[PDB]
């Protein structure tokens, strides 16, 4: 019965050891769609966790604008995404902030590149106590996408979508969601680490017109996973 008291603290809290946090994203109720993330208690009740809405998507723990704990930035193309916390943008930072207290953190970055298409998820590395090693870029070469491209693999973690395999009976590339043949698309995917395709860090799939299921494990927290999933709504595909 994973505890959820402080919504902001929960949002930023990495998934525990051998525990999978299972959630459900529900879409809505010009003006942009509002996605709601709820914890799927295994006893039957839902616990609100986060609300995300395009305006860049602002992710907040307050459903009832511009107050947020997370922010999702996309490129013009919809192929490069970066998730920030609610800290100070280094470009607008004052001398006092820059070298005395601190700037905005980068919680995640996503890149949607014959075979099945690739999806790259870059997150902050974890320390020896298994807690995110805060990445607060003071410039362009310190971001998650820049480190990823420059191969500064030290404090980061390179994840990717699990490769779906062609199924002869379905005549479609498929993924296996808990044993069930699932049609691979930008709406149904799993995030793993190349070196270990058996460990599902994140599993996202649609279960209705406006309903999807999202499960996540270590090192991810609800804010990263939720933001990764929103990037799939906003992507080129
Ligand atoms: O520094 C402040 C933190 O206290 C706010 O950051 P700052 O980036 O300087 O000021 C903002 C810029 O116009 C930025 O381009 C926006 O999105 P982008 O970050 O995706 O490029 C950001 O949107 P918002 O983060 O509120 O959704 C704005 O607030």
């Amino acid at each position: 019965d994973i505890e959820v008291q402080d919504l902001e603290e929960f949002a930023l809290r990495p998934a525990p050891q051998g525990i999978t946090i299972k959630c459900r994203i529900t879409r809505d109720k010009g003006m942009f769609p509002t996605y709601f993330l709820h914890l799927d208690r295994e006893d039957g009740k839902k616990v609100f966790l986060l609300a995300g809405r395009k305006r860049n998507y602002l992710i907040s723990v307050d459903p009832t604008g511009d107050s947020y704990i997370g922010k999702l930035r996309s490129n013009l193309m919809g192929t490069k995404f970066t998730v920030y916390d609610n800290g100070v943008n280094p470009q607008k930072a004052s001398s006092s902030t820059l070298e005395s207290g601190t700037l905005r953190q980068e919680l995640a970055a996503v890149c949607y590149e014959k075979g099945p298409r690739k999806m790259s998820v870059i997150v902050p590395g974890m320390n020896m106590v298994h807690e995110r090693v805060c990445i607060r870029p003071r410039n362009e070469h310190e971001t998650l996408l820049a480190r990823w491209q420059n191969k500064n693999t030290e404090s980061i973690i390179e994840l990717q979508n699990k490769t779906p395999v062609w199924n002869d009976d379905t005549e479609s590339y498929v993924l296996n969601f808990h044993g069930r043949v699932t049609q691979a698309s930008v709406k149904n995917f799993q995030i793993i680490h190349g070196n270990d395709p058996d460990y599902i860090v994140m599993q996202f799939g649609r279960v209705a017109e406006d309903v999807f299921t999202m499960d996540y494990n270590y090192p991810l927290c609800a804010l990263q996973a939720f933001a990764i999933a929103l990037s799939s709504f906003d992507s080129k595909l």
